[PDB]
RNA sequence: GGGGAGUUUGACUGGGGCGGUACACCUGUCAAACGGUAACGCAGGUGUCCUAAGGCGAGCUCAGGGAGGACAGAAACCUC
């Protein structure tokens, strides 16, 4: 059949967005250290609304990206607590789906009384071999039409691989 | 120390004074497809700021919009 149309997870991005900066944000950074085995990166204050206590140039959220077998393992750990029920509204038109979970105690982490209670967003992006064209510098080119992931293809791949159930939104 | 002595009381201006600076320097139109071209013609500005907001080299692409993700809501952060 298709020679090299096998779908594959390009990366898995975890993101923890807290309200205020300080000790809680530092702890939300420490939790990702043991969750992903790598140092996260801080994102801060794209704007200034002041309606809930943020300003310009203030550390707000932490995030990171995992690729490869570790990304697949983290996605499996997330779908474990998710129990493999995804809604129809979780999938985007491009083929990327995210679910989000509750506080990270259900992932299999030893609870620490000093860290606190934080969750993550757990956004997943799907890909195919050949999507690295739009990322290189020597020559840039669009993906195309028959190669880009569709809407139904993502949920079909999810049902085929992880045997999850798709609920109507 | 106007008791006394000397001298001055800017210019433009639809009379003069008051008002204003068209009195020094810029942007667009007036301005009639080279340049130049007036009115107290119009619409606006300037007497500052920067050891970086100068120089070089590298990396990246912005404003906005569309579809998604726990608290998240028109606007928080992540991804396409
Ligand atoms: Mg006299
Ligand atoms: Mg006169
Ligand atoms: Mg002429
Ligand atoms: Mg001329
Ligand atoms: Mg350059
Ligand atoms: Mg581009």
């Amino acid at each position: 059949e298709n020679p090299m149309r096998e779908l594959r997870i390009r990366k898995l991005c975890l993101n923890i967005c807290v309200g205020e900066s300080g000790d809680r944000l530092t702890r939300a950074a420490k939790v990702l250290e043991q969750l992903t085995g790598q140092t996260p990166v801080f994102s801060k204050a794209r704007y200034t609304v002041r309606s809930f206590g943020i300003r310009r140039n203030e550390k707000i959220a932490v995030h990171c990206t995992v690729r490869g077998a570790k990304a697949e393992e983290i996605l499996e750990k997330g779908l474990k607590v998710r129990e493999y029920e995804l809604r129809k509204n979780n999938f985007s038109d491009t083929g990327n789906f995210g679910f989000g979970i509750q506080e990270h105690i259900d992932l299999g982490i030893k609870y620490d009384p000093s860290i606190g209670i934080y969750g993550l967003d757990f956004y997943v992006v799907l890909g195919r071999p050949g999507f690295s064209i739009a990322d290189k510098k020597r020559r840039t080119g669009c993906i195309g039409a028959k190669h880009r992931i569709s809407k139904e293809e993502a949920m079909r791949w999810f049902q085929q691989k992880y045997d999850g159930i798709i609920l109507p939104g």
